[PDB]
């Protein structure tokens, strides 16, 4: 696998389908490293399982939860960690209003070297037990030998972006994991970094962060094709945000206009990828997996005419159609699906807090959460295209796509998941009613 994308363990299914997936006690293992140090972001921390998920010879090691937490969730973050003399906390600012430390990584420091995993799972138990999530896995960077100078840089300049995306928190504790990166030699990495960070960015600032930095990636590193206008457009999320009144409004104006660049120089389908009442139901986790699918009902009734897009959870490629996603993921198939001019798997959510929205007369983009995720694309493999693998755990150019192709239109009965009402017309696989 040049791709090093994973899927979490899933408790239930055959052990074919959790044949090359990975649990967090998998990646924290004495096998990947001798750690030394780590960094935990994330939006929400179970401390007293996080804990236990380390080996037990390196659970004194320092480790630092990065978090967005405010106010009495803030104090009851501390609370959880004051009994871990090894942990330190940094609190991400939030400056702008309705915003959330959405990212997901972890950076582990060994005696070998260092590594970086980009994923989509928050640190607490349930979101590892029988959920569909995804992890980037980076190579073993080695450290550059003191007094070598070197760059480290890799030709998708992930070193440099991973540091711009640190440098944003302006934070002293993220400032030694800036000086820790330096030191290591990451020109291995075949990603490219896609990042937001809150702010309103103008002029050259604009392509740094959000939709614009994955446009800006597309037209710089990507080729159109012929009959472009027949490749869709394929995203798939686990919440839902405010997107105005129609699909003008930011959907179809912006956010699609980003995500069907190609290359330097619209009829393009596209699905959207959101559990159905009925996904959600015959769950492995039942009703329950819906407490991780935000999506108000003060929201959706506001923008019926999303729902038109919405295609059903399905998973058969990796036996995972009852194990409902949290991962998020974004590509661009070709019309018949056999093939991705490239996929994008992240943090970020279907809302304008995650991707950004444009103001002041289109000159700025204002984003007020952060995010991460890392970008798949052919040239940067040496290759036009992606193969879309037809079984996901089953020559290795061939991308393991986790859900299937081609997505599946909601049916006149179903309806989004959304997770504040109830749903007591027919029980869960546990025997339960859905009551909030
Ligand atoms: O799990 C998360 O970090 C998260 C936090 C707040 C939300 F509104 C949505 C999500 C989600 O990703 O589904």
């Amino acid at each position: 696998n040049p791709f090093q994308f994973y899927l979490t363990r899933v408790s239930g299914v055959k052990p074919k389908y959790n044949s090359g997936a990975l649990h967090i006690k998998d990646i924290l293992s004495p096998l990947f490293g001798t750690l030394v140090s780590s960094a935990q972001f994330n939006y929400c921390f179970d401390v007293d399982w996080l804990v236990k998920q380390y080996p037990p010879e390196f659970r004194k090691k320092p480790i630092l939860l990065v978090h967005g937490d405010k106010r009495e969730a803030k104090a009851h973050l501390h609370a959880q960690a004051k009994p871990y003399e090894n942990i330190s906390l940094c609190q991400a600012k939030l400056d702008i209003a309705f915003g959330t430390h959405h990212t997901k990584m972890m950076l582990l420091l060994y005696e070998e070297g260092l590594r970086v995993v980009i994923h989509t799972s928050n640190l607490i138990h349930a979101d590892w037990h029988q959920k569909t999530q995804g992890i980037w896995l980076s190579p073993l960077y080695p450290r550059i030998a003191d007094g070598t100078h070197k760059s480290g840089e890799s030709p998708t300049h992930f070193k440099a972006d991973l540091i711009s995306y640190l440098m944003a928190y302006n934070a002293p504790s993220l400032k030694e994991w800036i000086d820790v990166i330096h030191k290591h030699d990451l020109s291995e990495t075949n990603v490219y970094l896609i990042g937001s960070t809150p702010g309103r960015f103008q002029g050259s600032q604009k392509d740094n962060w959000g939709h614009f930095r994955l446009k800006k990636l597309l037209k710089d590193h990507a080729s159109s094709m012929p009959n472009a206008e027949s490749w869709p457009v394929v995203g798939q999320f686990s919440s839902v945000g405010s997107l105005g009144a129609d699909e003008s409004k930011w959907l179809c104006s912006e956010f699609k206009e980003s995500m069907l660049t190609l290359g330097k120089e619209s009829s393009v389908p596209l699905y959207l990828i959101y559990p159905s009442v009925e996904n959600v139901r015959t769950s492995l986790e039942g009703y329950p997996a819906g407490g991780s699918l935000p999506y108000s009902i003060q929201t959706a009734e506001k923008q019926n005419w999303l729902h038109s897009y919405f295609h059903k959870w399905s998973a058969e490629t990796s036996g995972r159609s009852n194990a409902m996603p949290h991962i998020k993921t974004y590509m661009r198939p070709s019309p018949d699906f056999s093939k991705i001019a490239w996929f994008l798997v992240t943090s970020a959510n279907l809302s304008k807090a995650a991707w950004g929205a444009l103001e002041k007369n289109g000159t700025q983009l204002m984003i007020r959460s952060y995010e991460l995720g890392v970008l798949f694309l052919p040239s940067a493999f040496g290759l036009d295209s992606f193969k879309v693998k037809q079984k996901f755990f089953a020559p290795m150019a061939t991308f393991p796509v986790p859900y299937d192709l081609p997505p599946e239109l909601y049916g006149s009965k179903d309806r989004p998941w959304i997770w504040n009402i109830p749903y007591v017309k027919a029980p869960d696989t546990h025997g339960n009613m859905w009551v909030p």
